[PDB]
């Protein structure tokens, strides 16, 4: 493949020689043959090279040419076509992914928001939720599928899926990307539980979100959680919840986040 | 070492059969032998398997490996010992990495903030800045080194290094970790440029930070930027910069960020309500 070309450019960018990288267990001929695309190298040997070069495996694959994952290739395209509300490109895209079950279900859920003829069937959603109940750990794939399809999942399943996601998601201490997404979807599920006064779920979600935010910055999620948690208190008769919601609005205004400000201020003039 | 055992558990959890994964690049028997820990597999073919299973390489390595990289293992230890303010543990740590030039210099810089007896020499810092200038594309390694050693880099080299980092850092559409740290380091450099009134450098860094924050969430960096940009506005005669600085303090307070609130309020009181002469 072209993995060797990527390794050579990164190695030369750091002014590191092949000889300095090679040692008693991975030779210079093996590194060079890999860099020249004439030979393959094992996964453990590639990770050892990147460790010596102080390059994350995540930096290496994102530095590599266009070999984005099958999923992020679709996600990047679907986000482009949705930003332009291009229904024609989205259906051609849905046509190109008809052989992929969960992927086409997600495209239908996204496309339904801007064109009402399209929507995922309940059999398609259940196939997705069945899959999501079965996974050992929740990765970027599972999290994005849930977030883009949550409007078509009945609440009780959405809460159980949220509980599975919070207790078994894959995050690293160096890449908190999945942890941040899990927090946002947990807050979104907390919002719905408060709307229906399912305060048994709200109290559980508040505990998990507070734990997810511990030892983290995540000021956006804390601001949203400040509003949502205050919304929870207000619906339980605690008038102090109004102050938390107004403080969150103040943060949006202070940072010039006008879209979030009006989106949450409209929710505040409602329900009050 | 037993990569296949981890891959097997993830695949079975996804209810995927080995037959569905076999193609012209890897056969069913080849996949099975790898899952049983009886053989290794090339990097390109492991990535193709993970791609069909929709598992990123980052989640797979973090799931299987119970060890971190060389530099992040060091980083975790420094951060744990620094949080404890334990000078003795940081000194033993310094000795475990004394054979690593840049790493030792970073430890000395970090340790110096709570132990003035130890300090990185100017020859140690110059070798590090030499390395940082020589890099074609800055990554997580180069960014962390510059951040933790900034207190011992003279301002003119720090701004030039900031220019290089900010111009040539690896862009990732899916992992904003490096972009966020670059933003934080650019804000830190803008602070120093405002203190010393290098207002041409300030305009440059301001324009860079504005792009980095755009289309991102990153409310923390925006809150610090609101304060620091208001600080620059005050130093240029714009009294409205005080309101921006006070609004940033209110954000820290509303979110319960007590440590950040008192650090920036102490800076506010010294620079806005401090000593006035004549
Ligand atoms: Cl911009
Ligand atoms: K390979
Ligand atoms: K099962
Ligand atoms: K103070």
């Amino acid at each position: 493949k072209e993995l060797g070309k990527t390794l050579r450019r990164l190695r030369q960018g750091k002014q590191v020689s092949i000889s300095s990288l090679a040692d008693e267990h991975l030779s210079k001929s093996q590194i060079s043959r890999f860099e020249r695309g004439e030979s393959e190298i094992s996964s453990s040997r590639l990770l050892n090279l990147l460790d010596k070069l102080n390059i994350t495996i995540d930096e290496f694959v994102s530095t590599h040419s266009k070999t984005h994952t099958h999923f992020f290739t679709l996600l990047s395209r679907v986000r482009k076509y949705y930003a332009e509300k291009n229904v024609a490109k989205l259906l051609k895209l849905l046509e190109d992914y008809a052989h992929k079950d969960y992927e086409s279900t997600m495209i239908k859920a996204i496309l339904s928001s801007i064109e009402p003829t399209v929507e995922p069937s309940e059999e398609e959603v259940t196939r997705l939720t069945d899959y999501l109940f079965s996974v050992e750990q929740w990765g970027y794939y599972e999290i994005i599928l849930l977030g883009n399809c949550s409007r078509f999942i009945n609440y009780n399943t959405l809460f159980l899926l949220t509980k599975e996601m919070v207790t078994s998601f894959a995050y690293s201490e160096q890449n908190k990307t999945n942890k941040t997404l899990v927090t946002q979807l947990s807050i979104n599920c907390l919002i719905i539980s408060i709307d229906y006064s399912y305060f048994d779920h709200s109290h559980y979600l508040i505990e998990k979100i507070e734990f997810l935010l511990r030892d983290e910055l995540n000021f956006y999620e804390k601001t949203v959680f400040l509003y949502v948690h205050g919304y929870y208190k207000l619906k339980q008769g605690q008038v102090s919840g109004k102050d938390d919601m107004r403080q969150a609005l103040q943060i949006f205004k202070y940072l010039g986040e006008d879209a979030l400000y009006y989106s949450y201020k409209e929710h505040y003039r409602k329900e009050v």
